């Protein structure tokens, strides 16, 4: 089998992206951050606190036919940028772009945090990193992905996040119409329970390639690009007026500044993020000064290659037995 989604950002920005999950019987279609970083699929739900329900369209288990009380499983989640849900758990028909999955565990949120519910686009979020991530106690569950693999044709997702654009997830092929070139795989480490990588240096701009070993994960939950502060620095450098602002958390550049590329390496392959992508535009409304897409990880503990990187290639998440990443230019 294979299933085929478009995905779709949820604002001007490309701060995130939405896909359309069908869930129980009749169908009811919420629509998921698809998020690589994480591994519970988990619903605003007709059991969320009411005052944490802003707009966001609800799963009720009670009107699907396949809903199954998961007895005695709970489960809470926090994410790095501060955020968290919790609540309990259904199986349920899942399917998403055409492939379906019986038994999927159904994350239902009786609590989310303010900025779920601030966010009236996002009805929740499908986790496809590694399942030994899911947080269900006590029995931890699988993540879509890890249900469907060995119904698909190959056991592999890819991700095609457009820049301003709607884009596509695709499970169990890869359309080699969607991409230019070739494909550069390179070695996942699942020790932390993310697709871990090794990219193998960056350049700025049209300056020359730094070969320099960079880990970090490929997420599409996380908006931005993080690297080590060394890299950072020598991005922004390049940039009149870009600065680092510890009051508004980050680097922020003049509005008005045309922005380098910047390069990361796959292997002996680069990806070339286009300077528009690293615009996040102004600070707050009307503001000269606007927000930059790629961050310092220093803070936070591990290197994220977030939509800004992902969104400039096109990317494998190869699950077979001892997973890969795949990414080509597109």
């Amino acid at each position: 089998s294979t299933g085929s989604a478009t995905t779709t950002p949820i604002d001007s920005l490309d701060d995130a992206y939405i896909t359309p999950v069908q869930i129980g019987t009749p169908a009811q279609t919420l629509n998921l951050d698809f998020d690589t970083g994480s591994s519970d699929l988990w619903v605003f739900s007709s059991e969320t606190t009411a005052s944490e329900v802003d707009g966001q369209t609800i799963y009720t288990p009670s009107k699907s036919t396949t809903a199954k009380l998961l007895s005695g499983a709970t489960w809470s989640i926090s994410y790095g940028d501060g955020s968290s849900s919790s609540g309990d758990v259904y199986t349920d028909t899942v399917s998403v772009g055409g492939l379906t999955v019986t038994g999927q565990a159904v994350e239902s949120a009786k609590k989310v945090s303010s900025s779920f519910t601030e966010d009236s686009t996002i009805d929740g979020l499908l986790g496809l990193a590694f399942s030994t991530l899911n947080t269900v106690s006590p029995t931890q569950q699988k993540t879509f992905f890890d249900n469907a693999k060995a119904s698909l044709d190959s056991p592999v997702f890819t991700a095609d996040l457009g820049y301003h654009a709607p884009g596509t997830y695709n499970f169990g092929f890869i359309d080699t119409t969607a991409y230019t070139g070739s494909i550069t795989y390179t070695a996942v480490s699942t020790k932390q329970g993310f697709w871990e990588w090794t990219s193998t240096g960056y350049a700025v701009g049209s300056g020359t390639f730094k070969s320099t070993s960079i880990d970090g994960i490929a997420d599409t939950g996380t908006t931005l690009l993080y690297l080590p502060a060394t890299v950072v620095s020598a991005y922004w450098a390049q940039v009149s007026g870009a600065k680092s602002s510890s009051s508004v958390g980050g680097y922020v550049f003049p509005c008005s500044a045309t922005l380098p590329s910047f390069t990361f390496g796959v292997g002996s392959a680069r990806i070339v993020i286009p300077g528009d992508y690293i615009d996040f535009g102004p600070i707050s409304t009307g503001s000269s000064s606007c927000f930059g897409g790629i961050q310092s990880s220093a803070g936070i503990g591990i290197n994220i290659f977030g939509d800004v990187a992902l969104k400039a290639a096109f990317v494998v998440f190869n699950g077979a037995t001892t997973p890969t990443l795949g990414f080509a230019s597109k």
